[PDB]
């Protein structure tokens, strides 16, 4: 009989940056 | 064996975006 | 014996907005 399912993969790379911030007064 | 384990989880946050452009 | 490890994960969410700009004219 098989064995069982294996361990959770680990997490995903970082996210991209944010998108720039607003304007200066 | 048995099959390959789920997926991880979603990664971090990425970084602040660059600041914005001057004002008027 | 157990299955070897899932794949990651995908990338995290994406950053949040810069900082804002500096004082125009």
């Amino acid at each position: 009989p098989p064995g069982p399912p294996g361990p959770p993969g680990p997490p995903g790379p970082p996210g991209p940056p944010g998108p720039p911030g607003p304007p200066g007064p």
